[PDB]
Formats: C-alpha cells, structure tokens, sequence
C-alpha cells in the first residue's frame, strides 16, 4: 500500500499519485472477480432461479445519502430485505450506491454481450446465516441504467441531493422515496442473470453472490449527467466525480446462469 486506491480517472486527472485499478491490493488480483462480460445468450436457464421478494422496498422514507469519495451511497440500515431469486437465505439491505460515466455507452461496470450502460446502481445485501464467510455473503443487485430523453420521476429525490452532497464526508437526508421508485417495474425483473464473484472496490473480497436484471433502469440524460455536474472525488473540487467504474475482470472457469 504505497498510496490510496483509486480509479484509472483519478490517477489521470490530477497529479496527486494513487493505485490505479490494475494495480490494487487486498484480494484484487485473486480469479474470481468481479464485474464481468456477460454473453446472454451463453448463460443457462436455471430452473431454480425464481422471482425475487422485496421487502421494505415500497415503504416511502427518508434515506440518508453521502458522498464517500468513490461514489454517492444511499444507508439502508436493515430496513429492507430480500429473498427468492434463487437465493439460499434472506439478505438484509445495508446501502445502494452507483457507478457512472458522461456518455451513454459507458458507465456501468458489468457489460450484457460488449455494451455497457450508463450507470450501474449496486444495491448491497447480506447474508443471513445459519449456525456452523462464505462465497455468497454478500448479495448485490445491480441495475443498469440506459440514458434516453424519458424523466424518470422515481430518481428525483436522488438527483436533486446530489447538490448537497458534492465533496467526500458529506451527507444528506433525500425526500421522501422508496426503493421501488428507483427500480424497473417489479414485473420486468423476472429475467435475470447470475454468477459468483468479488466486490467491485477493493478489498475485492470474493464472497459476493451477483444479481445483473436484464431490464435496464430509464433516466433521462441530464438525470445522468447530473451525478458527475454536482459530485466530486475530493474536497479539493478538482476531479468531477464519474468513470467510478473498474474494468472488466477475467471470468475464468466460473460459469453465468440466467432465470
Ligand atoms: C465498507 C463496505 O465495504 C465494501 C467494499 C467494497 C465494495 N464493493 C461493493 S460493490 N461495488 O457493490 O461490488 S459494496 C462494497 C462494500
Ligand atoms: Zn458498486
């Protein structure tokens, strides 16, 4: 740990040095990482790979939202959970958060047949065990987001924090929103895909079990422009806040599945 991680943007945006993706510690450059390329077509139907159950996720709150130097994140606090989705127990949501860029073609961080979304929004569950960690502690839905001229009213509340929000160690309360506001309708999340992996920022540990829907969130793009317009990496203002993204990752031996 020679400096700070930090993504390929920052290192290229500032001359304060700092460990660029190739280059991070923990257990980053061990082999089953995340995210990947997805080839739909390759991936298998697996029977077992019912729908999702939400719960909390219609409920209207008033979520806390920070900006924590790689991304803006909403706390959850246990105040949401799900099961279903060919899970193997229920997982209690902790904290939503994105990945983006400012083109419509790149931003998020898994790909579906070579084309990335704008956004990618990872909302981060975990595991409730049993007695006697394992590969699928942790379970992270993610949503691509597709960039069109459609005003998502859903994200509103989200978007219009951002301003409050715009340097590391800041936070905010949103209005009044749910969970569901931010998502595809419910019935369009039946088909998803599904593979074992890593978190996306490091320490990378391996015990994720991802979700990647196929139905993409619609913002309108200037929804999307307005992450990188109001955040930034540092206190300093110097980097606008996007390209919080980590290139794509070997899927080794590992095999997708689909619903
Ligand atoms: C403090 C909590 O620790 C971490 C560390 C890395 C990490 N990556 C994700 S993501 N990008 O959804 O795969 S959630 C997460 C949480
Ligand atoms: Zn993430």
């Amino acid at each position: 740990a020679e400096s700070h991680w930090c993504y390929e943007v920052q290192a290229e945006s500032s001359n304060y040095p700092c460990l660029v993706p190739v280059k991070w510690g923990g257990n980053c450059q061990k082999d089953r990482q995340s995210p990947i390329n997805i080839v739909t077509t390759k991936a298998k139907v697996d029977k077992k790979l019912g729908r999702f159950f939400f719960s909390g996720y219609d409920k209207k709150q008033t979520w806390t939202v920070q900006n924590n130097g790689h991304s803006v994140m909403m706390l959850l606090e246990n105040k949401a959970s799900i099961s279903g989705g060919g899970l193997p127990a229920p997982y209690q949501a902790k904290q939503l958060h994105l990945h983006w860029s400012d083109l419509p073609y790149k931003g998020s961080e898994h790909s579906l047949d070579g084309e990335h979304f704008a956004m990618e929004m990872h909302i981060v569950h975990e595991k409730e065990k049993g007695t006697s960690d394992p590969e699928d502690e942790i379970a992270v839905l993610a949503f691509l987001v597709e960039a069109g001229t459609q005003v998502n009213e859903g994200f509103q509340p989200l978007v219009e924090a951002l301003s409050n929000i715009p340097k590391p160690e800041m936070s905010t309360t949103m209005a009044e929103s749910s969970l569901l506001d931010l998502l595809p309708k419910e019935e369009k999340l039946r088909h998803y895909f599904r593979y074992l992996g890593s978190l996306t920022t490091p320490t990378c540990d391996e015990k994720v079990v991802w979700t990647v829907f196929r139905e993409p969130i619609q913002l309108h793009r200037e929804q999307i422009l307005a992450f990188s317009q109001k955040l930034y990496y540092d206190k300093e203002q110097t980097v606008s806040m996007k390209d919080n993204v980590r290139p794509l990752q070997q899927l080794g031996q590992r095999t997708v599945i689909k619903s």
